[PDB]
């Protein structure tokens, strides 16, 4: 005996919350399942990484027997993704678990749950709440940044600082830095470095619940992010992350306003001679404009001259194209800055009279 | 001395038209370019891969000097789609193609035309003119069964047959075929073979002209489709292409008539599981009903029960369900036919009341 009904939606939504927070297929292919377990009218859909673990609260209709079990996790969010009606029914069958609903039944293969291990929040320590929508915009702001080599423990994932009635995000790969800060109610102050995939899987949280808050709490160790009915913890990542601010230049000699629009325009125009093999453009500033540069030995080069508001000195710089394009996707503003000391010194790059929100990209070596 | 002005939509237009007759980086690197040819107040653009090629006239307000050379082709491409004004000034400086575009200027690298060859049209033969969006709708309905191994040289293409007033395309890979037919205005029978690189060129062509009728002219070796501005001939394939009609059934035991959505979704649930391994769908059809299964060993197994309206025999047959989805994206109609004979036969679907048009899929063996 284990049957649930619940709503098609319902279980969409939980497995799809969860999902971000499963292994891949090697190591433990039964961490790469969800948890499915019943007990006591309560189903609980998990997942784990050992790193980051998510144990959902699924709002069922009818809950009976008891049930602790393991299924595949490409398959089972394959699947919930079709099921046709507004009424989804689970139950057992030898040991299958029977899925049906509508026109359709499952019967996926179940595996044993006796090595999944149990997912507990952190302890107490430092909480606060914040504005759903606001956490999620601060997150999709510097994400990006953040480094993609797992290697490179203390540059991926994205670093938050907490100060009385403030939070800060930070995300950097070496190359380029995004920085985002926001106002919020909070008492205390911590820090601490999330990975990649933790922070992934906070993402993917934010995206799926309609609550109007969540809630976060620090143990030292972990950090749990708590829904209604979602609760996700993870641990910390034990590196340091590096003394961002020395990267973030205090004045400037040089300062553009450019159009958005504008510039990714000219980046585009200029990458296709830049993707060849330089990956590299000259910016060529001057008082009225900037002249774009790239050259590529056996195919060709490309100047794009566009029109800018420029304040200080004439520079020549190079940087990275893809790097800027990057930061220009995620401005919303119509206007941008860009900010330069040297040739060999860092750019940064905001929207145009919005504080909160600041980018870096380290230039690359003149040719 | 060559000079040339001319809208960057006129270019940009004949460059694309002519980009899908160019050969691969490998095999004469020149062509995987684009030859421009100014002469006595012409300027064209061709491509070829010595089986198809194309010279397309270029309509510029000022066209002076003489030159023959050619582009890469990759690069011009890319580089006519981001040209930010509507006007382009074309000319030569060094070795160089100076494309200039409002703040844009790009210097292109030439190489030697001496062994770009002369693209001339089919002689004298069988003519037809077809209405464009007819025939662009007649090959998009075929194209996509056409073998995609080149080495299948006899049904990588598509087949044309020519009769009194009727034009019939013709595509199959040996699993499956589609055919579409419409009468036109044609005097003579012929038919004749056009590879699949052929094909997409005639497809380019047709998606990128605007005017109301298309020229086909067919010579016993080469086949010439013509617009205005624009022609493409191509080498006819030398192979014969299979007598397909032995597979296209003349009577059905059994038929099927289904809702195409309700079709489509049923697929999309059973590939959930046919994509594991077992690339399969059992039909299982009954008075009023069909139920799809399909069954992976290791991870599960799927039935779906879809409501249909069937005349004759109730029969169990198995396909690839991908190469029923591709048939049922190309058919336009609400509702659509299966018809069927034994569990080792064909199944022909086809759009419900409509001629025409009508597509082949064999079965697979029964687990």
């Amino acid at each position: 005996h284990m049957k649930v009904t619940v709503t098609t939606l319902e279980l969409k939504d939980k497995i799809t919350i969860a999902s971000k927070a499963l292994a891949k297929k090697s190591v433990k292919p039964i961490l790469a399942g969800f948890l499915f377990e019943v007990k006591d009218g309560n189903f609980y859909i998990c997942a784990t990484d050992l790193e980051t673990g998510v144990k959902a609260t699924v709002n069922a209709a009818e809950i009976s027997g008891e049930a602790r079990f393991v299924v595949p996790g490409d398959v089972i969010q394959k699947m919930v993704k079709v099921l046709p009606d507004e009424i989804t029914e689970l139950s057992l069958e030898g040991d299958a678990l029977v899925i049906s609903s509508g026109s359709t039944v499952f019967r996926i293969t179940t595996m044993p749950a006796d090595e999944f291990p149990e997912i507990t929040p952190a302890e107490s320590g430092i909480t606060f709440e914040v504005d759903t929508s606001l956490l999620e915009e601060m997150v999709e702001k510097v994400i990006f940044a953040a480094a993609k080599d797992e290697f490179m423990r203390n540059l991926n994932g994205v670093f938050w600082e907490l100060h009385k009635n403030l939070l800060r995000l930070v995300a950097s790969d070496g190359f380029r830095l995004a920085l985002a800060e926001e106002q919020i109610e909070n008492e205390e102050e911590a820090s601490f470095l999330l990975s990649l995939k933790s922070m992934k899987e906070v993402q993917n949280v934010l995206d799926n619940t309609t609550e109007p808050t969540i809630t976060v709490r620090y143990d030292g160790r972990r950090v749990s992010l708590s829904t209604n009915d979602v609760e996700t913890v993870m641990r910390v990542v034990d590196a340091e992350f590096p003394d961002y601010k020395r990267v973030i230049p205090e004045t400037f000699k040089t300062k553009v306003v450019v159009s958005r629009k504008e510039l990714r325009e000219s980046l585009k125009r200029v990458m296709v001679i830049a993707s060849k093999g330089s990956e590299s453009v000259k910016f060529e500033i001057e008082e009225n404009v900037m002249r774009l540069v790239s050259k590529s030995p056996d195919y060709g080069e490309v100047v794009d001259e566009v029109e800018v508001q420029k304040e200080g000195e004439d520079l020549v710089i190079a940087f990275n194209p893809k790097f800027i394009e990057d930061v220009l996707k995620h401005i919303e503003t119509e206007e941008i800055e860009m900010n330069f000391v040297d040739s060999t010194s860092p750019c940064q790059i905001n929207p145009l009279d919005i504080s909160g929100y600041l980018y870096i990209v380290m230039p690359i070596r003149l040719a």
